[PDB]
């Protein structure tokens, strides 16, 4: 199918090749680096990866019953949930979801807690109209970035996804929603604050025993698991005695930040240039190498290349392909599904979207840049998996996983399933035999932070420490 | 993970709109004994067509006269014409009930739905001369045998020919409709001098039918729901009085005989089908009043409009959307089967997602009340095609007496409109009364089709090549 591509365009495809292609040995280097960075961010020295401990210090077991709600806040929605956990691996979810009014984003920091507030009485009001006997504990998924020094407190260290709000950054958010609550007298405990991968890993933990690990392939990219409290060297003298060194401990690892020293990653002169123009440069380095959001930016930047050195293009107007985050994921994406011999997707897309006209053999040369760029992703990210598991011991594992990657970038879940496979050496035929495989996720932010808030809940009733002495 | 079912309070719907939304459950249930009362119609009706004089259903015999085995084993072309693309298949069946395929697919030029017949046909064998040239590059010993799934309205007097009756889809080429198809194909093959012969025309039906047959040998019936409806089952040759006196000794009275119904005019006399204002406005502005009349009550293409037209109503009667602006929602088909596949999708006690469909599509906003009885009214619409859609299913396996069945259905409805699987075992269950608790065990039941178009006309051209090297006939006497 490349028989009628001219060698030069061929040659300058196997060049590409060169550049996108990660081999299983390479693969198995990046992951030794990537477990040796991951005991780094746990240990007192830190590290560039955070490893940022998720006080969620035991597994949820299946037989967990009761009503527990959580809040979703997304930078446009948020969502309320109410989880009933009927005790065998099973659940029930009642939810509304609500858009946020556009001046909250830019807004003022009371109003929009009291709008968050605003929507927790209207769904407490309907779903239970004659109160409730007990507080109902509730789960927030907060997915900025924030420390925890205990599962119910988060400091917002700096806004992302929209959001612009004077005097959050540097406080603690939880009091901040519970005290609106509070004024509008609704019958809720905030008693955790968590990150959506958190939910991730619990929430499918619950539902499927078999889970290792929750992952996000999205836009964004991160990982959660557990780790155990004597592994986790930046808690030692800091911890009450009743958290003690072989208890398991969620671990949110915030990953996208492995290897911002460049080391290991097999960055392209077209990932420096996406680093260089991006608002933090030299940061979110394996994000930047992973995540779908620049799938579409590496495959224009090597367009925007082929073209200026005189291959492809010839004569057409290439002023939109200059444009910087014009070819989002669905570029990939789209192009990598063509089912047209002669790719007559990856034609409508650039004549109608980039008014570019390509001949049939520069599609080609599309079409094989676009799937060097999805396998490159997909092999990169499974890095993070294996690190992981090689990290903790586990031969064999479900990785349960979310994100608009995973669930709709066509191909992607074989590229990955091959990644390990490629990984690990295992001599298996089928995808669904894999001993680490990837499933999909339950929902993280609605019922894993329910799930969590259970958890939580026990504890505290209990008078157990969820978080550092003090705290 | 699809999300659990949203639970459904109609606890702060007003009394009277909650008189409509009881108003539009009543008017839009389908009964089990009417359900009943329409199988035993369908079936007259289904004996209706295969007789001489015939009736509103077709009832097209497509000359496959044998089940596949599953136990073939061969290469088999398949050219599979749409009215938008084109693929050309090579299947390599396995012959333990397995295949495996490689397509090319094309697009048709827009100057071919408006153009001449040797342009159409040129076109296409130009698209196979591409095919064969990168799959046999050194020639062929014997032609490879293709069966060509051409879906347009024709009659058969023998499997490897097809008179075109009319265009559809838009096809607006002059001097092919009362011409035999095969022949036209077949002479642009030779001009480009591919080894390929022609050896079966089919319906896409027929090919859905035949293909899963050989994967599954429960299979009883293919049917497709999605923008059209059709179904096609093995009756016997004894059976099939507009046959009687034309038929080689040969294919004997005991004979399977593979069936294209075309049911989609089930019932143009309007008696039996439970049809509604909004269906007879349907039918008064379609572009053929009083025509298809089963496929306008099953078809995904309608669901849309339905709830359209009863939003509507419901407007002008002062019930929802009360100081709305109701611009968007007055042009007909402006909403389509994505509509009520969202609405019924959505997992949200307020359901949000209908909220921001019609706010962002339509530019109307909505209460949460006029959400519920949107969600409740894409439910019914949903419930009420896919229950008679199994009236079709009842009709055939009752007819042959199948008292089980896999039901081999494809088609973008059976395929993804939510829930669509459940309302359909659910209605089977409703019209046989099982006494069966898992739907995987429900006696006759739907499952996923193979490929009709593509594997189902590479199996029909194996079955057909070996009657033809026989001597055994495949059409009427003389054909």
């Amino acid at each position: 199918s490349m028989a009628d591509v001219p060698a030069n365009l061929m040659e300058q495809i196997h060049g590409l090749e060169t550049l996108f292609t990660v081999s299983s040995e390479k693969m198995r280097s990046i992951v030794k680096h990537f477990i040796s960075e991951l005991d780094k961010g746990l240990s007192k020295k830190g590290g560039n990866i955070p490893m940022i401990p998720g006080w969620v210090v035991e597994y949820p077991t299946g037989k967990e019953t009761g009503d527990f709600l959580a809040l979703d806040l997304g930078g446009t929605n948020l969502r309320v949930v109410l989880v009933k956990l009927g005790g065998n691996h099973d659940f029930d979810t009642t939810q509304n979801k609500y858009r946020l009014p556009d001046h909250l984003r830019t807004g003022t920091s009371e109003q929009l807690w009291s709008f968050i507030a605003k929507c927790l009485k209207e769904f407490v009001d309907e779903w239970y109209p004659d109160g409730v006997s007990e507080p109902l504990p509730l789960g927030f998924t907060f997915s900025y970035p924030a420390s925890q020094k205990k599962i119910n407190s988060g400091v917002l260290q700096r806004w992302t996804k929209g959001f612009d709000i004077e005097g959050v950054e540097g406080h603690d958010v939880v009091p901040m929603l519970q005290e609106q609550i509070e004024k509008l007298n609704i019958p809720i405990n905030v008693v955790a604050l968590i990150n959506d991968t958190t939910g991730t890993l619990v929430a499918s933990l619950y539902t499927d025993p078999q889970t290792k690990m929750g992952i996000i392939i999205g836009t964004g990219v991160n990982g959660a698991y557990y780790d155990v409290v004597s592994g986790i060297e930046k808690l030692e003298g800091l911890l009450p005695e009743d958290i003690g060194p072989d208890s398991p401990m969620a671990i949110n690892c915030e990953y996208g930040s492995f290897d911002n020293e460049h080391l290991v990653l097999p960055r392209t002169k077209y990932d420096v240039i996406i680093d260089e123009e991006s608002p933090r440069p030299g940061q979110q380095a394996f994000e930047k190498m992973t995540s779908g959001y620049y799938l579409g930016e590496i495959m224009r930047l090597v367009l925007l290349d082929l073209y200026d050195s005189g291959f492809i293009f010839k004569d057409q107007d290439i002023s939109k392909l200059k444009e910087a985050y014009v070819m989002d994921t669905s570029y990939p994406s789209k192009i990598e599904d063509d089912p047209f011999e002669n790719l007559e997707d990856t034609d409508d897309l650039f004549k109608t979207n980039l008014n570019i006209e390509t001949t049939v053999v520069e599609r080609k040369l599309i079409r094989k840049l676009a799937e060097l760029v999805g396998t490159r992703a997909a092999r990169l990210t499974v890095c993070g998996v294996s690190a992981i598991c090689d990290k903790r011991g586990y031969k064999t594992a479900h990785i349960a996983a979310d994100g608009s990657v995973f669930n709709r970038y066509p191909g992607y879940k074989e590229k990955a399933a091959q990644a390990l496979k490629d990984i690990y050496n295992w001599d298996v035929e089928k995808m669904e035999d894999h001993p680490i495989q990837l499933v999909a996720a339950e929902d993280g932010s609605g019922v894993g932070a329910a799930i969590i808030a259970c958890l939580t809940q026990k504890r505290l009733a209990a008078g157990k420490s969820v978080g550092i002495k003090g705290e």
